[PDB]
């Protein structure tokens, strides 16, 4: 598997949201439907599954599928 269809795969389950709505295009808040607590839970998933942390005021700029993946092609090692 690709770190596309990973990190996908862990939006779709933090959201509840179905695989084929979770576009690299789409905005978590206004496509996905992501709420305030929603948010703190996705970054902690993401963060744990990639073994790297985020600063918070750098994830609130990360608003799109496509940015998280980019992060996480950036940051992990
Ligand atoms: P509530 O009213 O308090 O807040 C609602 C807002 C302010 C809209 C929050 O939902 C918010 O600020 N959202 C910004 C976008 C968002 O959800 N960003 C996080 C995406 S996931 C991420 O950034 C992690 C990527 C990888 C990190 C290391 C693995
Ligand atoms: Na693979
Ligand atoms: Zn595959
Ligand atoms: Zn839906
Ligand atoms: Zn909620
Ligand atoms: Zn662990
Ligand atoms: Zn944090
Ligand atoms: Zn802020
Ligand atoms: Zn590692």
């Amino acid at each position: 598997s690709t770190i596309e269809e990973r990190v996908k795969k862990i939006i779709g389950e933090q959201l509840g949201v179905k695989q084929e709505e979770v576009t690299n295009n789409a905005s978590f808040v206004e496509d996905l439907g992501a709420d305030s607590l929603d948010t703190v839970e996705l970054v902690m998933a993401l963060e744990e599954e990639f073994d790297t942390e985020i600063p918070d005021e750098e994830a609130e700029k990360i608003t799109t599928v496509q940015a998280a993946i980019d992060y996480i092609n950036g940051h992990q090692a």
